[PDB]
């Protein structure tokens, strides 16, 4: 079966229009794999260590050290929006739809190809490269989730983003348990903190074989692979944001006195004092019903602490949270808080031509707004008693633990019962696509990386290897290193992701924000005189929706 | 399926003649093509811009400035009569049939191989060819017509035109917007006339991939690609001339003088005084029924301005008309106004032995009598009143706008709705048998490049191109540009043309014009002591048909 | 009776859409005034040929 080609190349989106406003949205991809030999034909389980780094004092957060187990495995990871949808598929959903459902997934590899490289090391001297017709290339599919759940997106290694340029897999590992204690410190601090790895506690070992617990297939140039159709079990995701605060919930006050002449400074009012009004409030102990005072049904978003980092058993970790946000955009130096930073290089958006190694990088700034602005927060006295006395509140401004750069604002926590919040939204073209749920018995209510998280099901990993080609000498009993003919191997991708989409309707008088190419963008979605190209990134949720 | 062949050569045309006169015309061609990889496996936006030229006053129709999308495939184009003809096919079509109907086309690619080269680079030095029987030859056909419609006959790159002679397809690209301005100027002006390029609107930037729109194949040795059938949607063309001007239309002047002689100066005589005759005439204001005079049913043929060149926004270019002309052929000094003139190279006609890159070319004179002859047109002021005078006469003598070389002719426009005018006749063999229609509300009447046009339907275009051979190393993650093996591709394409004809009928006393083989041209049909050819032009429409 | 468009093209197109300076053509003003500012239809190429 060698001159006979075993797939198809499609790489277009299909919209299909179904009934009552739904269109089924079918995105096709297809790519040209390039995969070497392993560098090593074994499991290896080494431990990273950079104490060099925290062992000076106030370096804590820059902690490296963990272990993991390097299989001679590949991984072909295609979940990340960019492997599916361009620029011009992601501007008609982002701006004519309002919610996307994930429906199935299914890829396949055709066109395998195994050749040799064979050191014409003549003069210059050469190369020679040449098909190994009888070669085999390894496929494992593990649809029963085995393994462990290794999403490339969170370390820029998925499929590359480009039609018309090859890509590759990357290099399987994953984690094995460690013990480690690192206490903190900053630059005054006397002596050595206390910095060690403790290494593995039995109990929690567990090393894992591809082909001990995976059926593998061999494929020769003539064969193909093609995994069945997956169906998610998710929630819908929207694409639409919310901009209501407490705030802005409920029934404005009534205002007894209007303007009467156009006029920035012509505002209307309430008319009323503010102790002799009518509604209702929480605070039993006062008659002043204010717009920062009176009853709002629950509370959207909430407060917690930044730049904190806690420990367990295995180092300390940065405390997630869901959203950032700020007023009148101060945007960029108004980033922080928990704005995602994606840090992407060549095959992902990075200006294809680029040289060095400083990868290209932003900063996700969402529409919605549920987020906190602790220079507005601060905390008082029950007794009230206006205007607030310094004995009496605890400004963003006052220190603690007599530190003169942390507020109360810094250790707070507002998350209860009245919390109500939005999931992430989608990160084009670097976010992933799909998570899968943590098998603990009480599970998060969002994950911060991705908008759809299977529960029950979640597609299998497609891993990928280049069987030992041998040369007449290898002896199994030996301590060498099997020698082997330097082999390598190209194999054609193909995957079909389905979404479900809602069509969007018009609800107000005014026009609503949509994506469009200007006379400032413009040059982001095409290439240069070189060939250069770059994929940048967009928002998805541009539509406000009411909350209440 | 390496050892096995995917299809037959067919180069014949086989005419099969049904009933009332209509025959069914079958032309069958057949070629091999040769495919190098793309110089770069990247799309580019590539500017032009030659205002060194333009920049010399008096050069404006000089101007090359113009931006394009250079793609890394390959047109498979085979619109062009010299594809399907051969000299002896086209004197039996033209000579014999009066009208032509376009039918169906479909294409196929069969026999495909891929080979390798490897630099020998022993002394002398040397290389080597090598058969990559795994390697592949991408595919696509443009059925929705998705891709912008770029017919290769327009710059003389269609596939060869010698059943014996292995061809190749052209590298594609396609236009992308820009904004250019350049202001008119003549030898003495004075100053810089403004000849700048603006950019691109970005509200009219269109990338295109083919990846994206349209499905693509591979296929190896073993494979084929075969099209459908396209059954065309058009009017028939017809293979006859008209000759009558307004001064033939109607019944002639009855003569009451007759010649009684045989002898050249031994005229008719109408024999009436001209302003007592008798007849219908469209000036109202005068009793004189002349030959130039009396009323005819309409206008064969129109005045348009000519050397003109219109601006718009990116850049000047030529005023289009439909046919040329004038009485005893000035020939060739006579050309000009209409007239296409065809340049080609050593695979279209021109003498393949010729040295040099110097192109062939020919003015295309038809045979049918449509257009102006300027120098004989004239105004005169309503009040007619013969003799004319000088200040009642524009003549195409006296200048305009001052200029010593200028005419009211140049400016004037006589197009209206008595306008009668014929198609565009067939060129042999380097004419376009079909072409797009444009996607405008309004369309033209007629395309001034081809006799056919699908007003709904059109053929899709064939891409080609050889799919990646990468070596051992390849960094998608890096600036540099894939290195890959050298490789290409030789195939065979086979199309096949079906037309119905309608066999001619002889309707006069008189022969009439056939063309055919004499002592003058006998030697440009057949090939020389070194096996040099050429294949020269003919005209399709040869025979008289009356228009009223 | 309309048909729904179709991406053909890798780059984005332009779009109508509210933005800081056209903002409060969409809206009344303290008084109730309101007025309404001119839009373009055919916006979004398509090949003539
Ligand atoms: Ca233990
Ligand atoms: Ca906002
Ligand atoms: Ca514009
Ligand atoms: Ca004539």
């Amino acid at each position: 079966g060698v001159g006979i080609s075993t797939g198809t190349f499609n790489n277009q989106t299909e919209f299909k229009f179904l009934e009552n406003g739904w269109v089924e949205i079918t995105a096709n991809s297809s790519r040209l794999v390039h995969l070497n030999m392993p560098e090593s034909e074994n499991y290896k389980r080494v431990v990273v260590n950079n104490m060099d780094k925290t062992a000076v004092k106030g370096n804590m957060a820059l902690d490296d050290i963990h272990v993991e187990i390097v299989t001679p495995w590949s991984l072909v990871d295609a979940n990340a929006w960019g492997v599916w949808f361009n620029p011009g598929d992601w501007q008609l959903i982002v701006n004519t739809m309002s919610e996307l459902h994930l429906v199935s997934f299914e890829q396949e590899i055709f066109n395998v190809v195994l050749k040799t490289v064979s050191e014409s090391a003549t003069q210059p001297p050469t190369k020679v490269y040449n098909n190994d017709l009888t070669a085999s290339l390894m496929v494992a599919l593990d649809s029963n989730n085995t393994m462990p759940f290794t999403p490339a997106a969170m370390r820029s290694e998925t499929l590359g983003f480009y039609p018309w340029k090859p890509t590759i897999p990357t290099p399987w590992r994953y984690y094995f348990q460690w013990d480690r204690t690192l206490i903190p410190s900053h630059t005054g601090t006397s002596g050595t903190p206390t910095n060690v790895y403790h290494g593995t506690d039995p109990d929690d070992v567990q090393f894992y074989t591809i082909e001990n617990s995976v059926p593998v297939h061999l494929l020769r140039t003539g064969d193909e692979f093609a995994t069945g159709t997956f169906f998610f079990d998710c929630k819908p995701c929207r694409l639409t944001h919310t901009w209501q605060t407490n705030r802005a919930l409920g029934l404005p006050p009534f205002l007894n006195s209007l303007p009467q002449s156009e006029g920035a400074t012509n505002f209307g009012d309430i008319g009323v004092q503010q102790d002799k009004r009518r509604g209702v409030t929480q605070m039993g102990n006062t008659d002043y019903i204010t717009e920062a005072t009176i009853m709002r049904p629950a509370e959207v978003g909430y407060s917690a602490p930044y730049y904190s980092f806690e420990a367990s058993t295995q180092g300390p970790f940065k405390t997630p949270i869901a959203a950032g946000r700020g007023g009148a955009q101060t945007d960029e130096n108004q980033a922080a808080d928990g704005d995602p930073r994606y840090a992407f290089g060549r095959q992902h958006g990075q200006k294809t031509t680029t040289t060095g190694e400083t990868p290209e990088r932003f900063t996700y700034i969402a529409h919605q707004d549920t987020g906190r602005y602790p220079e507005g927060d601060w905390i008082q006295n029950i007794n009230f008693n206006l205007p607030v006395t310094n004995d009496n509140v605890l400004l963003p401004t006052d220190p603690i633990g007599g530190k003169t750069g942390i507020n109360y604002t810094n250790i707070f926590n507002t998350y209860g019962p009245l919390t109500a919040l939005n999931n992430v939204p989608p990160v084009y073209p670097n976010g992933q696509i799909w998570d899968k749920e943590f098998d603990t018995d009480l599970k998060p209510r969002l994950h911060i990386n991705a908008p759809f998280v299977c529960q029950n099901n979640c597609p299998g990993q497609l891993f990928v290897k280049v069987a030992p080609n041998l040369t007449n000498q290898y002896d199994p009993d030996a301590s060498a290193n099997m020698s082997r003919i330097v082999t390598y191997s190209d194999f054609w991708w193909k995957g079909k992701l389905v979404f479900k989409a809602k069509l969007r309707a018009s609800h107000t008088w005014n026009p609503i924000q949509q994506m469009s190419i200007n006379v400032d963008n413009q040059f982001n979605y095409v290439p240069n005189n070189i060939g250069a190209m770059k994929i940048v990134y967009e928002k998805s949720q541009l539509a406000p929706r009411k909350l209440y």
